[PDB]
């Protein structure tokens, strides 16, 4: 076919900007921090346990939350040995406190009796507990979003949700129950990818990957949103060989394109692209948490790569950040190689419109250290903080599955300087192990 340049009324991530990444991603300013193993512990609270991708109970607007004069906290947590236990934890700590053994865990958040009492559908496939948000909302209750997947019906990721009654005591917090459990959302077909798609490929062995995980709850003039990874639906330009002719997706000029289109797909990974069609996506909510609207997404990873994760997204000193963290291994942009892995960050003037990269490439971070690294951090979460430019640098340390007294613990959160549409890693501001604030 022949050349198009569509954007379908929505941001992306040219390719051009992802190729000044392999260049610009050596600048220090742009580079997670070596950090010290002499120093990295576990967690008492969790027990063995290794725990990655997490999220702080935070306001309506990105700062950590007090519910109670408590710090609290929403880990993946599985038993090492298993690579399909997964399961939503809650740890927590005290207002006041920094060290890591200032974090007692507070059992899994669900019950396995929970999914069917639930009366959801799709929710009693569910096989593991992914991630997703927490917010707390106005009338003082625990509002958690999180991933409703199942490896039984292909991996279907689902949009789910639930309160988490549970109640405090002026030392400990204990979990009575949750309840409001139901699942929102599946993928709309037409603008976002439901299971039913991925399957029609052959599912995994097509190649092709799916993702519909990490709701980050947020709102503007109080309409509350959820803002995730996805894929591009049918009509919101699409995953395909088409795919590959639409100058949105490079950037830069025309005749750039032309160069990069030919080289490409004159590949050794045409299709590991024709498939990628990825996206940090947005729908609205009712304050019952139902879903009100399906949204155009915020971004696509069109050609780039398949598979963005951990989206976030918050106002900040007036204006609108939002981001992600996804590995250079799964992106076809010459020059990232398998080591790399990155947070990106976009800025617009308003939530919904239009996202410029920050940095010019909308890179913000980078990460290398070997796999086999303790020192290795995945996950990198970008919190807000009351005021001031520089926002807390969250992550999951050290890999889940490769050490045997080793487990995947919080790594040291860091600072981050950010001021109008460039960012900097704070030089020298590695805080605690999990610190979710400075105050
Ligand atoms: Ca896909």
């Amino acid at each position: 076919q022949k050349p198009y340049k569509e954007t379908y009324g929505i941001s992306h991530i040219t390719r051009h900007d992802m190729l000044q990444i392999p260049e610009q991603q050596k600048n220090e300013k742009y580079q997670v921090p070596e950090f010290d193993s002499s120093t990295i512990k576990n967690i008492s609270s969790a027990k063995g346990l290794d725990v990655w991708d997490s999220w702080p109970l935070q306001n309506a607007d990105g700062t950590v939350a007090n519910y109670h004069g408590y710090h609290i906290v929403f880990a993946l947590a599985g038993d090492p040995k298993n690579a399909d236990d997964t399961s939503i934890y809650m740890f927590y700590q005290k207002v006041g406190e920094t060290s890591i053994d200032s974090w007692k865990n507070a059992g899994r958040v669900f019950k396995d009796s929970d999914k069917f009492d639930a009366n959801d559908s799709i929710l009693k496939d569910q096989t593991q507990e992914w991630a997703g948000s927490a917010t707390f909302t106005s009338d003082g209750k625990i509002r958690l979003f999180y991933t409703d997947f199942s490896g039984k019906h292909y991996g279907k990721q689902t949009l789910t949700t639930a309160q988490v009654n549970v109640s405090a005591s002026d030392s400990s917090l204990n979990i009575n129950g949750v309840e409001d459990y139901k699942s929102i959302f599946d993928g709309d077909g037409k603008t976002y990818q439901n299971v039913q798609q991925f399957i029609d490929e052959g599912n995994y062995s097509s190649g092709d990957n799916h993702t519909l995980r990490d709701p980050h709850y947020v709102e503007d003039k109080g309409h509350k949103y959820l803002v995730f990874e996805a894929n591009t639906g049918t009509e919101d330009g699409y995953q395909g060989e088409e795919s590959l002719f639409n100058k949105a997706y490079y950037g830069k000029s025309t005749s750039f394109f032309r160069q990069e289109s030919q080289k490409l797909l004159q590949s050794d990974k045409k299709r590991t692209a024709e498939l990628a069609n990825g996206a940090l996506g947005m729908i609205e909510l009712n304050d019952d948490y139902t879903l009100k609207k399906v949204m155009k997404p915020l971004i696509a990873s069109n050609t780039v790569t398949d598979e963005i994760e951990r989206a976030n997204v918050f106002k900040m000193n007036g204006k609108w950040y939002l981001f992600t963290d996804s590995r250079g291994s799964k992106m076809t942009i010459d020059g990232i190689t398998s080591n790399d892995i990155y947070m990106l960050g976009y800025v617009s003037n308003s939530l919904t419109g239009p996202y410029k990269p920050l940095n010019k490439t909308g890179l913000v971070l980078k990460m290398d250290l070997d796999p086999n690294d303790v020192t290795f951090t995945y996950s990198h979460f970008a919190v807000p903080q009351a005021k001031g430019n520089n926002v807390v640098i969250t992550s999951y340390m050290t890999n889940r599955g490769f050490y045997a007294d080793k487990q995947s613990t919080f790594a040291p959160s860091f600072l981050l300087n950010i001021k109008g549409k460039k960012t900097s890693v704070v030089k020298d501001s590695i805080l605690e192990q999990g610190q979710l604030t400075v105050n």
